[PDB]
């Protein structure tokens, strides 16, 4: 195949996304009723209605992301389409990969994300952590500005997404003390990310302890498609290596733009982003130039697909 | 139609992507956004198609953007000649959306306030100083006297009544932070701490609305030619300088959502038509009044549910 399948994660979700899928495919409400089943709540509903700000918990958009791609995947395989070369996701859209790829069961799945969401939010005491946007600055400017910032403390690129575009977190101060070296070293911008979790750096191995003992509980079999993991940037087959990963993924970067580039080195030449939203499609072609990048999440972006 | 009114989003329902399909069909779109962009400086359709998402989220761009979206529908609307709403309201930004809609300002005036607007906002307070927690299955005389009891000599107030039994709160962050707490003693079903910097809506953006105020004091405002319900006093406010005065005691004064609903139900309209990216307005509807809830207006295919 020459293309790819990628997975959205936290961030993408929308109130009333799926409405126009879920209205011509009965998978769609399939796959959100089994997930309800396991979370004890109508999902579905959740992300029709809102609340919003309960569907921005991030214990709640992680099952509703994580059932919004599995939802438009089986919808893909329902019509036979082709299969994709190879599948990838950021970092909630990983495990929605895996689940695709017939790694994890579904069901299982959703209790497991549900889990990390809830784990990711008791890592560290609110107001004690922090991410910001580095824009214009070089990976390597980057990584020399944080580790001149650190002073004992965690502070470290925590996403890769495209070039000029990486997001750094860690202890709020060394955070805030590497955005002033950032702009002092070049960057364009330095934002600050309204979030409390500092996700993807050391301080969230305590929570990837705790998640390394419910994959103990849960089978992994092989990938059936090949899926790039965020942390080492590989095609993983071993399913006690997959786990490894997802462990080790929560605590170090999302290695997104070589997860890009890996795919194009396979000779991908398309990335089909299926999630809600086109947060991924817009990092496709700042990666590599001339891959096409599509999202697929309602009835008119599935019939220009097909 | 059965009399019906439109109602414009604010932050958060801003998406990358929002609009690409509306825009492939109909040159209006992004003839809209090219004029905000005109007067922003920067391709506004390039961010809001590509992102960086990062930088959509600050407020600062977050709010042309919507007001640019909605306004881009609104036209469509226009275009295909869709019925005259009988009321517009909107939330929080929505507002100025609805006031451009009705006539009352010029939309790349609006869309230099409203970037300023943000700005104002994320400069009031240090970040770090202020938060914001959603407070589920209190009445809104239990928040009030949540926060009485939180305050210890700080502000903290209810900034948005979105339906009966949601309630945001925001202030001094310690101080919203016992609010929460004592919310929950007092019964609250969740109080959720929001992933936000600016405590909009409260007293203590007094000062940004002081600076706006010389802004707005620049900018023509006219007469609504479609009445507009305002969020401040739920008022549907005919004298343009009232309606400037609404727009900046609004910064620092709750979101009386739940209330324009109700007035709008009162004025005799029988649905609400959410008109922007997103859905979240129309789920705040079915929290309201049940029966108001109309069908939602963003992409090519809902402009059917509407003709
Ligand atoms: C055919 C719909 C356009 C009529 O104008 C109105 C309702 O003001
Ligand atoms: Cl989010
Ligand atoms: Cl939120
Ligand atoms: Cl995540
Ligand atoms: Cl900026
Ligand atoms: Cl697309
Ligand atoms: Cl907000
Ligand atoms: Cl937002
Ligand atoms: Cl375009
Ligand atoms: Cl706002």
């Amino acid at each position: 195949s020459k293309f790819a399948i990628v997975f959205p994660g936290q961030g993408s979700q929308a109130v009333g996304m799926l409405a126009d899928l879920a209205e011509q495919y009965a998978v769609v409400k399939q796959t959100f009723a089994e997930a309800s089943e396991v979370l004890g709540y109508d999902l579905w509903a959740l992300v029709q209605d809102g609340p919003v700000e309960d569907l921005n918990q991030t214990f709640r958009t992680q099952p509703a992301l994580l059932a919004a791609s599995v939802a438009i995947w089986r919808v893909w395989q329902q019509l036979g389409l082709e299969q994709p070369a190879v599948l990838a996701g950021h970092s909630l859209g990983e495990y929605s990969a895996l689940v695709c790829a017939g790694v994890i069961d579904f069901k299982q799945a959703i209790k497991l994300v549900e889990l990390r969401g809830q784990l990711m939010q008791q890592a560290v005491p609110a107001g004690t952590g922090a991410m910001y946007a580095i824009i214009g600055l070089e990976d390597e400017a980057i990584a020399k500005a944080c580790a001149d910032a650190a002073q004992g403390e965690v502070v470290s690129p925590v996403n890769f997404n495209s070039p000029g575009q990486v997001v750094i977190a860690g202890q709020k101060d060394a955070v805030e003390r590497a955005g002033v070296l950032c702009k002092e070293a070049g960057a364009k911008r330095a934002l600050p990310l309204p979030v409390s979790v500092p996700s993807h750096c050391a301080l969230m191995k305590p929570a990837a302890d705790e998640l390394a003992k419910t994959l103990a509980e849960l089978e992994f079999n092989a990938p059936q498609i090949p899926v790039i993991n965020n942390v080492d940037v590989v095609a993983e087959t071993d399913p006690v290596k997959i786990k490894d990963a997802l462990i080790r993924q929560l605590y170090s970067p999302v290695r997104w733009t070589e997860c890009v580039e890996q795919m194009s080195a396979q000779g991908v030449e398309k990335l089909i982003e299926m999630g809600p939203g086109k947060v991924l499609t817009g990092l496709t072609k700042r990666i590599v130039k001339t891959l096409e990048g599509v999202a697929v999440n309602d009835v008119a972006s599935l019939d220009a697909v097909k």
